[PDB]
DNA sequence: AGCGTGGGCGT
DNA sequence: TACGCCCACGC
């Protein structure tokens, strides 16, 4: 890629200066997005969003076959296969 | 099952 | 870069 990981112990390459900025967070341990409910910190805004659904019980993704609801699209994806 | 969490990638 | 999602892992 056009960007690399400067930490000597690590050797990953990143597409751009924010996938690199994002990745660097693993090393800096920065968790800039906090859950106002349990006060837990997260490295990503998208992961905080879905985390919050564990408190509220919001489940936006329903299975096409049986209708069971899930908080994340990947959980639904993992579930749908059971109908085979 | 419940979900943390990194990477690819589109806007 | 920030954001959001899809994906794929991992426990
Ligand atoms: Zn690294
Ligand atoms: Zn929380
Ligand atoms: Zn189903």
């Amino acid at each position: 890629r056009p960007y690399a990981c400067p930490v000597e112990s690590c050797d990953r390459r990143f597409s751009d200066s924010s996938n690199l900025t994002r990745h660097i967070r693993i090393h800096t341990g920065q968790k800039p997005f906090q859950c106002r409910i349990c006060m837990r910190n997260f490295s990503r805004s998208d992961h905080l969003t879905t985390h919050i659904r564990t408190h509220t019980g919001e489940k936006p993704f329903a299975c096409d076959i049986c209708g069971r609801k899930f908080a994340r699209s990947d959980e639904r994806k993992r579930h749908t296969k059971i109908h085979l």
